[PDB]
C-alpha cells in the first residue's frame, strides 16, 4: 500500500479518504467490528442523539404550554429513545463503510502494530497475523477513558460506568453522580437529569469546563443548576465504589477539609481522556512519546521515525473530532507532497447542553494571561427578535477584539444553536476580520445570528 | 432638528438611532400609535411567532413518538398561541420605544408630508398641523399590501384577507386559498396548514419564490406538497370574491384557456408588496417616483430634492427588513459626513417555512443570464451526523463559485436552521473568499454547518463525506 492508517475514528477515516482521493492505495487497520472509532460508535454521535431526544422530552414538559400547545404529561419510552440512538449510530457507521467502498480503501480487522521498516502487523481475534507494507504509516488510535488520579476504580458499566455504560443504561437511575465537570460529564449528566435522574457533578477545579472561557462556563453552571443539577466544585474524589445496590462516592475539599460521602445508583467517571498507544509496539519501533503519553510529532505530523506519522487524540492539541479530521486531511496532503495546514488558532469547540456553548479563538483568561489589551462586546438573546419568538432567550454572544487593531481574537456563544452560529465567527477569523467588519456584514432579520452582529458592533462602539 | 425621519419601520427607526448616536438631533414622524412599522407590528415579528408555535404544534403531533416521548393527542389552544404572538409584538415595539428614549429621539404622531426647503408638516388625528424644520428629511414610509393585477378585490380581513387578517384569524379555517406563492403566502399558508387547514397556493409564475434560486424553490415546493399543501402554478387569477360565508377564486392557465373556480373558507391575497408614498405630497415637492412607484435615489440615498433622502421598502432593492436597516445606518452615516456603504452583493434572504430556506449572493439563474461560468457543490443533510441525530435530514447546502477563480458567488441552503447557517457564507462573501477558503475552515463535528464546509469542498475539489 501507499498508506496504512492504524484506527478508523474521525482522524484516521478522513485521512484514508483524503489520501484515496489524492490517488493513493490505502489500508485501514481497525480492532473494532465497525468503523467510525470513538466519535461515531461510543462518543459524539450516540450522545448527540440522546441529547436531542432528552431535550425534546424536556421541551414537551416545559416549552409547549406558553405556545398554545397543550399536551398531557409527557411519558418516556426509554427503549424507543435508545433505538433512535442505535439507528443514528448505525447510519453513521454504515456511511463510513460506504465511503471506504466508494474510495476503494481496504479494511483490515485486527490489532495493528508498527514494525518500523515500512511494515505493520495485523492480528485478528482468530489469532492469525499478516504483515502489510507501506511507504507511509499514520497512527490514528485515538483516546481511552481515564480513571481518577490516585483512586482505584473498577468500571463495571452498570453501576460504575464510563461514557460507554452511561449511553446504554437499562433504566433511568434514580440518582447519578458525575465525576468530572468537563464536556462529556455535563452532556451525559444533562441527558439523565432530563429523563428523571437526580444528578450531582463533582469536579476537582473551582469551575466547570476545561480552559473554556470562564464567564461562559459560570453562566452554563448557573443554568444547569436551575435545571436541577447539583455541583460540588473544588472537590477531590478519594473513593468511588459499588456499595450494596448503588455506589458510594467519597470526596473532600481540594484545599483540605472534612470528607463527604454521597450515595447514588450510578456513578459516571468522566475525567479527561488519555492517548491510546498500548498495543502499537511503539517502544520497539522507536516512536517516541512525550511525558503525557502522546506520540511526539513535528509540525508535519512526523514521529521520531521516518515515514510514520500521528494525528488526532493520540497527539497534542484539543481532543476533538474535527481537529482530528483536519489533521487527517493535512497529513494525507503532506504525504502526497503538498504542504497541509491546520489553523490551530481557529478551531471551534461546542458543548451540546441546553443552553448550547460554543467558542472559537482566545478566551478572556488566555488574553489576560498573555497581557493582551482587548475590548469586549456582548449582546443577550433577551434582546433578539427571533430568540423571543422561539422562547429561547437564555445566554449571549461575546466577541473579544484587540484594543489597538479591532482584530477579533475570540468569540463565545451561549444559547440555542450556539454550535452552528459560531462558524460565522470562525470564518471571520480566518480572514483576520475586525469586529467592525463582522458588525457591518448584513445579517438577516429576525435571526439569532443578529446577536453576533450586535455583539460585534458593541465591541467596535 | 438635524434630521426628520418620516416612518418608524426598521429602516426609519434604525436610521434615527444611528443618527442620534452620531450626535444629531432627530424627530420621527409616524402615523401609527406604535413604532416598528411593518416588520414589528404586522410583518416579520408576529409571523415568526406563529410560525414557531405552529411548528411546535406539528412536532408535538408528529415528531415525538420516534424519539420515545409519549404525549397522546396534543390540543391547540389558539387563544394562547395568539397571546404569544401579541407578547412578542409588544416586546419588540416596547423595545423601539425604549431605544428612542435612551437616544433622546423625539416622536410625533401624525401624517408627515414633505414640503421641501427644510420643512415637514405633521397633521394629527385631530386635524392640527405642526410644521417641523430640519436640514435633512429621510423618507422611511415602507410598503403596503398589493392587489391582484387587474382584478378588484375587497379586503374584509375575515374572509378575504391580507397578511394582516391572516395573522389574526379567529379560528382555524377548514380551507384557505393563498393567492401569491412568494415568501409571505408560503409562510402564512404553512402556519394554517399545520393548525389543520386545507391550503392551496395559486401563483402566476411557474415557480414559487421570486426570484429565488430555482432548484431550492422547486425543492421547497416538493416538501410543502408532501406536507399537504396544493399548488396551482402558471395560474392567472381573474376573480376572488365572497360567496358568503366563504370565498371563491377563479383562475385560468396563463398560457392555456379553460377556467377553474375554487372555494374556501378564507382567501389570503399575498402578491408582491408595493412602496407606500400616500400622504407625503411628493409630486408637489418634486420628488421623482419610478414606474414601480419607488422613490428614485442616487448613491447617497438622495432623492431629486436636495436634503430629502429615502431608504427601505420605498426605494429599489430587496424589500427586507435588514436591507432597510442597513440603508438606515448608511444614510445616517452619509448625513453625518461619513462613508455610508451597503453591500448589495451580500444581503441574505430567509423563508421561515419548514424546511427553512436561505440564500445569499447570486442564484444559478442569475449566473446563467450573466453568462458566468461557475461550479456547483452540493451536500445533503441526509449525509450529516447532527441532522440524523435530530431527525432533520431534509434539504441540502449548495455553493456556487467562479469557474476560474473559485470565488464564492452565491450560497443556498434548504433545511433546519438555514437562516442561521447562511451567515458564515455571508461573512465569507463579504471578504471575497473562495470555496476552498470556506471548505478548509475548521467546522465543529457534529453540526449541521459541516454541510456548508462539505458543499464548499465539493465546489473546489471533492467532498470528504
Ligand atoms: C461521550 C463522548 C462524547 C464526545 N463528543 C464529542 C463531540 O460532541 N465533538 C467532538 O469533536 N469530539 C467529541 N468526543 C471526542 C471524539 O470522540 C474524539 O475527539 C474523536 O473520536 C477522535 O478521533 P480519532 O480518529 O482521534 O480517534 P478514535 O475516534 O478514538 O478512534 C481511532 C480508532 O483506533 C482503534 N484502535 C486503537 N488501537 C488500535 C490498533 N492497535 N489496531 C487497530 N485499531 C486500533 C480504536 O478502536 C478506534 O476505533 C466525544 C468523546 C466521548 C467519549
Ligand atoms: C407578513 C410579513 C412578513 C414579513 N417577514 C419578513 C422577514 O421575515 N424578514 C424580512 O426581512 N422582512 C420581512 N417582511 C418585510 C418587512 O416587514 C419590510 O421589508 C420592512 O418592514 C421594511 O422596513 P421600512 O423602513 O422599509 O418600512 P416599514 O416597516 O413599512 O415602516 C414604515 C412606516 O412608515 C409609516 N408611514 C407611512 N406613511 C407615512 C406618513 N405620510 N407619515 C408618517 N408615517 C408614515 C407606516 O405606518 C410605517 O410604520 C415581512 C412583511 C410582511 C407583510
Amino acid at each position: 500500500y501507499d498508506l496504512i492508517v492504524i484506527g478508523s475514528g474521525p482522524g484516521g477515516y478522513v485521512c484514508a479518504i483524503k489520501a484515496a482521493q489524492l490517488g493513493m492505495k490505502v489500508a485501514v487497520v481497525e480492532k473494532r467490528s465497525t468503523y467510525g472509532g470513538t466519535c461515531l460508535n461510543v462518543g459524539c454521535i450516540p450522545s448527540k442523539a440522546l441529547l436531542h431526544a432528552s431535550e425534546m422530552f424536556h421541551q414537551a414538559q416545559h416549552g409547549l404550554e406558553a405556545l398554545g400547545v397543550e399536551v398531557a404529561n409527557p411519558k418516556l419510552n426509554l427503549q424507543k429513545m435508545m433505538a433512535h440512538k442505535d439507528a443514528t449510530v448505525k447510519s453513521n457507521v454504515d456511511g463510513v463503510s460506504f465511503l471506504f467502498k466508494k474510495n476503494k480503501i481496504d479494511g483490515f480487522q485486527g490489532t495493528g502494530k508498527v514494525l518500523g521498516q515500512g511494515k505493520v502487523s495485523v492480528t485478528n481475534e482468530k489469532g492469525e497475523e499478516q504483515v502489510l507494507e507501506a511507504k507511509n504509516v499514520v497512527i490514528a488510535t485515538g483516546s481511552d477513558v481515564a480513571g481518577i488520579p490516585g483512586v482505584e476504580v473498577a468500571f463495571d458499566e452498570k453501576t460504575i460506568v464510563s461514557s460507554t455504560g452511561a449511553l446504554a443504561l437499562e433504566k433511568v437511575p434514580a440518582s447519578m453522580i458525575v465525576v468530572g465537570g468537563g464536556v462529556i460529564g455535563l452532556e451525559l449528566g444533562s441527558v439523565w437529569a432530563r429523563l428523571g435522574a437526580k444528578v450531582t457533578v463533582v469536579e476537582f477545579l473551582d469551575t466547570i469546563l476545561g480552559g473554556m472561557d470562564g464567564e461562559v462556563a459560570k453562566q452554563l453552571q448557573r443554568m444547569l443548576t436551575k435545571q436541577g443539577i447539583d455541583f460540588k466544585l473544588g472537590a477531590k474524589v478519594t473513593g468511588a465504589v459499588k456499595s450494596g445496590d448503588g455506589a458510594k462516592v467519597t470526596f473532600e475539599p481540594v484545599k483540605g477539609g472534612e470528607a463527604t460521602t454521597l450515595d447514588a445508583e450510578v456513578v459516571l467517571i468522566a475525567t479527561g481522556r488519555k492517548p491510546s498507544t498500548d498495543g502499537l509496539g511503539l517502544a520497539k519501533a522507536g516512536v517516541v512519546l512525550d511525558s503525557r503519553g502522546r506520540v511526539e510529532i513535528d509540525r508535519h505530523f512526523q514521529t521520531s521515525i521516518a515515514g510514520v506519522y500521528a494525528i488526532g487524540d493520540v497527539v497534542r492539541g484539543p481532543m476533538l473530532a474535527h481537529k482530528a479530521e483536519d489533521e487527517g486531511v493535512a497529513v494525507a496532503e503532506i504525504i502526497a507532497g503538498q504542504a497541509g495546514h491546520v489553523n490551530y488558532d481557529v478551531i471551534p469547540g461546542v458543548v451540546y447542553t441546553q443552553p448550547e456553548v460554543a467558542s472559537v479563538g482566545k478566551t478572556e483568561e488566555e488574553l489576560k494571561a498573555a497581557g493582551v489589551a482587548y475590548k469586549i462586546g456582548k449582546f443577550p438573546f433577551t434582546a433578539n427578535g427571533r430568540a423571543r419568538a422561539m422562547l429561547q432567550t437564555d445566554g449571549f454572544v461575546k466577541i473579544l477584539a484587540d484594543k489597538e487593531t479591532d482584530r477579533v481574537l475570540g468569540g463565545h456563544i451561549i444559547g440555542f444553536g450556539a454550535g452552528e452560529m459560531i462558524h460565522e465567527i470562525a470564518v471571520l477569523m480566518e480572514f483576520g476580520g475586525s469586529s467592525e467588519d463582522l458588525g457591518r456584514t448584513c445579517h438577516a432579520h429576525p435571526t439569532m445570528s443578529e446577536a453576533v452582529k450586535e455583539a460585534a458592533l458593541s465591541t467596535f462602539f
